[PDB]
């Protein structure tokens, strides 16, 4: 029959779908991991970079601090 | 024949809905290595910023080091 041909063959095409499906799932799935890991990865480099941003700013103010305090004493040094 | 034109639209129905499968998939991986190398591309870029920002706050901590180091010295000089 015809019927023969069509259904031999429906085995075989319901079983490419069904694979179909489940790569989909897979795929889905893993695509939001990447996502969600990169772009945690991401905000955390942006986080040290602020971080090390106010570190120099630190350092900076630390030694026109220094500068400040040292030529003070010497300041004071030179009018005794 | 008739019975032809039936397993003829049935199995057009069986294969379309396969082809939107994959379909799907192809779409889901085109647009996640896309975003995903887009995201690595801007780590690439913060790593190497966070490299010289690290340079930068060493070299001032070694400079506030040596004002430190100098100003304790004259100190230490007027205390006895």
């Amino acid at each position: 029959q015809e019927g023969q041909r069509y259904q031999a063959l429906k085995a075989h095409a319901e079983e490419k779908l069904q694979l179909a499906n489940e790569e989909i799932a897979q795929v889905r799935s893993k695509a939001q991991a990447e996502a969600l890991a990169l772009q945690a990865s991401l905000r955390k480099e942006q986080m040290r970079i602020q971080s090390l941003e106010k570190t120099v700013e630190q350092k900076t103010k630390e030694n026109e601090e220094l500068t400040r305090i040292c030529d003070d004493l010497i300041s004071k040094m030179e009018k005794i």
